[PDB]
């Protein structure tokens, strides 16, 4: 399992237009086209980050460059960010594929607000930081995903994904 794949089984693959948990305008493996309402404003975004007249519908190709793209700026982003990256460094393999997950979910700056946690993880107090990641507006909005995640986090296994 790696975090292509986990982020995979997570968000799902859409080829046409849809809307997020939120709400909101979103195509391919997650990714976020606007938080307008305005599904003509949701096109244009679409045409902007593929560079054709999409009419809002695209390709496996074309949804899976997105998602390399956007893992990629996951990671650039926490390692860019001043609270994040610490704990990154800070952690072992499959751990740091679930903070990029929150990270792609959420953004950068939802998870750096995610103040106590964080430093419970840097700490390595699993257990601890479980309880406290499940007292969210993110745990109680998407809670098996976020089970999914905060058992990666206290377990350091794949098992939530198995
Ligand atoms: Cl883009
Ligand atoms: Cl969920």
């Amino acid at each position: 399992m790696n975090i292509f794949e986990m982020l995979r089984i997570d968000e799902g693959l859409r080829l046409k237009i849809y809307k997020d948990t939120e709400g909101y305008y979103t195509i391919g493996i997650g990714h976020l086209l606007t938080k307008s309402p305005s599904l003509n404003a949701a096109k244009s975004e679409a045409d902007k980050a593929i560079g054709r007249n999409t009419n809002g519908v695209i390709t496996k190709d074309e949804a899976e460059k997105l998602f390399n793209q956007d893992v990629d700026a996951a990671v650039r982003g926490i390692l860019r960010n001043a609270k994040l990256k610490p704990v990154y460094d800070s952690l072992d393999a499959v751990r740091r594929a679930a903070l990029i997950n929150m990270v792609f979910q959420m953004g950068e700056t939802g998870v750096a607000g995610f103040t106590n946690s964080l430093r419970m993880l840097q700490q390595k107090r699993w257990d601890e930081a479980a309880v406290n990641l499940a007292k969210s507006r993110w745990y109680n909005q998407t809670p098996n995903r976020a089970k999914r995640v905060i058992t990666t986090f206290r377990t350091g296994t794949w098992d939530a994904y198995k």
